[PDB]
């Protein structure tokens, strides 16, 4: 039960502020962040962050957007859909929109409403996935990808171990996010091996710290 080592592993995030790193040399997928919604006078606002669309050496590719509330008006939804269409269009294999749900306690008749409208405006040749730290009803979600994550910043998050046994349950796909360098019990993998269902793991990449 080692670290997590980005050479073991094929899908990545790249968040704003994080340098490329070589494991997306043999990577088969990424998942780009590229800005959030968050609330800034009692009001939704997007903040556009990272990469500029172009083209770029890359494998097929998600956009990500971070989602801090669900009180988020339709020409926001239309900012965060037209994101995949410029990657597209700047010459990338794209993949879909990845929501990065960070927005505090919703129901999730919440979520999936939310889902809902972005499906409702988003091109049909691109996927809609979903991530978000651990907390089946999940099922119900109007999604195509789940990705579970592990880590608060840095480091795996203690006990998160407590999640995952009934990760056998989903009948969607789904991936297990965990951050470079953090801890990280490889057995579960084998476990969750006996759904169909799962797509293996995805690396959250970090920068060096200052201090180091």
């Amino acid at each position: 039960s080692h670290k997590v080592y980005a050479h073991d592993y094929q899908a990545f995030w790249l968040w704003s502020g994080v340098n490329p790193q070589p494991a997306l040399q043999q990577a088969n997928q990424v998942y780009l962040h590229q800005g959030e919604v968050v609330i800034r006078q009692r009001a939704a606002w997007f903040q556009k962050m990272g990469l500029p669309s172009s083209r770029l050496t890359l494998p097929a590719m998600w956009v990500t957007v971070r989602i801090t509330t669900l009180d988020v008006p339709d020409d926001i939804l239309a900012i965060l859909i037209d994101l995949p269409r410029r990657w597209a269009a700047a010459g990338n294999q794209v993949i879909g929109l990845q929501i990065d749900f960070d927005a505090g306690t919703y129901r999730l008749d919440d979520y999936a409403g939310f889902l809902r409208r972005v499906r409702t405006k988003l091109d049909p040749n691109f996927a809609l996935g979903v991530t978000g730290l651990l907390d089946q009803q999940l099922n119900a979600l109007p999604i195509d990808e789940l990705v579970i994550q592990t880590y608060q910043g840095r480091s795996t998050v203690n006990q998160y171990s407590r999640y995952l046994p009934a990760l056998l349950q989903l009948r969607l796909p789904f991936k297990i996010g965990l951050v470079q360098h953090g801890e990280w019990d490889p057995q579960w993998e084998q476990y969750l091996a006996a759904s169909p269902f799962y797509r293996g793991e995805v690396v959250f990449l970090l920068n060096h710290l200052r201090s180091e």
